[PDB]
C-alpha cells in the first residue's frame, strides 16, 4: 500500500507519496519532467517493504500544484529549497538521499541545507560546474529539450523514450506532458547563470558517503567523466555502472539498482557511526 497525501507549502501543494516501511527513510527525487510515480519499482518493492520510501513531486511536476513563484522555485537550489521544506514537514532530517538527473543535481543542492542527510545517491547525473556541462552530457536532440518551454506530442515522446528508457509506458507520456514548461526553461537558463552553488566544488568537499550509479548505454551522462569527479567520500570507491540499462536503471534494471540502493542505505544507516 502506497500512502498518497498533499503538503501544503511556500511552494504550492506538493504531492508525496510514501511506503508503508517501518525502516529508515530514503527521499526519491524525480528528473526533469518525470514525478515520484517513476519510482514504483521501489515504492512497491523490497525497498519500499522495508524502509520509508518518500518520493515526491517537484512543484510544476506531477501531482504537485504548479510553483507559486516560478522565479523562485524552479531551479536546482530552488527545488532544493522546497525539497528541504517538505521533509522539515514530514519530520525528517537525517533521511538518505537518492536523486535521478535534475534530482540528483537538486540532491547536490541539498547538501548545505540539508546537514543531517546520512548519504546522497546520485544517478544520470554528473556533478558539473557550469563551464563543464559540454563534458558532463552528451549532446543531441533530446539534451535540448531539456531546457525548452514548450513540448509538442512528439516531444513528449522523444523525451520520455529518452529518459525513462525501456519499457515504455503510455502513462510516462501523461507525467511529461503534464509538466510546466516554464521549469524546464528557467532551470537549464539558471543552471548555466551558475545561480546557486558550484556543483564540482560541492561534491569534492563533502563529507557524507556520495554514491555514484549510472546505466552503461545512457544518452545523457559521460561516463568517463563522471569516473573522475572528485568525490569527498565516494562509497566504494568508484562510480558503478550497471550494464544492459541507460538513463533510469531504477526501472530499467530494478533488482540490479536495488541491489546497490540497498546496500547504500545499509552503509549509511545501519553501521556504527565514528566521525
Ligand atoms: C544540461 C542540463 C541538464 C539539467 C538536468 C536535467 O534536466 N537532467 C535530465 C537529463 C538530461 O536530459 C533529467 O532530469 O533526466
Amino acid at each position: 500500500t502506497i500512502n498518497y497525501h498533499e503538503l501544503e507549502t511556500s511552494h504550492g501543494r506538493i504531492a508525496v507519496r510514501e511506503s508503508e516501511g517501518e525502516g529508515a527513510p530514503l527521499l526519491m527525487i524525480h528528473g526533469n519532467s518525470s514525478s515520484g510515480a517513476i519510482f514504483a519499482p521501489q515504492l512497491e518493492g523490497e525497498i519500499g517493504k522495508k524502509w520509508r520510501v518518500i518520493a515526491p513531486d517537484l512543484p510544476g511536476h506531477g501531482k504537485s500544484t504548479d510553483a507559486i513563484d516560478p522565479d523562485r522555485s524552479y531551479s536546482m537550489e530552488g527545488y532544493a529549497d522546497a525539497m528541504t521544506e517538505v521533509m522539515q514537514q514530514l519530520g525528517i532530517a537525517d533521511a538518505v538521499v537518492f536523486g535521478w538527473s535534475l534530482g540528483g543535481h537538486i540532491g547536490i543542492e541539498m547538501i548545505a541545507r540539508y546537514p543531517e542527510m546520512r548519504g546522497l545517491m546520485i544517478t544520470g547525473t554528473p556533478p558539473v560546474a557550469r563551464e563543464e556541462v559540454g563534458q558532463g552530457f552528451k549532446s543531441g536532440p533530446d539534451m535540448a529539450l531539456a531546457g525548452q518551454e514548450i513540448f509538442s506530442e512528439r516531444d513528449v515522446e522523444s523525451y520520455a523514450r529518452s529518459t525513462c528508457g525501456e519499457p515504455f509506458e503510455a502513462s510516462l507520456l501523461d507525467i511529461v506532458a503534464r509538466t510546466d514548461g516554464r521549469a524546464r526553461r528557467i532551470m537549464f537558463e539558471k543552471f548555466g547563470s551558475g545561480t546557486g552553488g558550484n556543483q564540482r566544488d560541492i561534491v569534492a568537499e563533502a563529507q557524507l558517503p556520495i554514491a555514484v550509479v549510472n546505466g552503461r548505454d545512457g544518452p545523457f551522462v559521460e561516463l568517463d567523466f563522471v569516473s573522475k569527479v572528485k568525490f569527498g567520500n565516494l562509497w566504494e570507491g568508484k562510480t558503478h555502472v550497471i550494464d544492459n540499462a541507460g538513463h533510469a536503471p531504477f526501472r530499467e534494471a530494478p533488482a540490479e539498482f536495488d541491489a546497490y540502493l540497498a546496500r547504500f542505505i545499509r552503509d549509511c544507516t545501519q553501521l556504527e557511526h565514528h566521525h
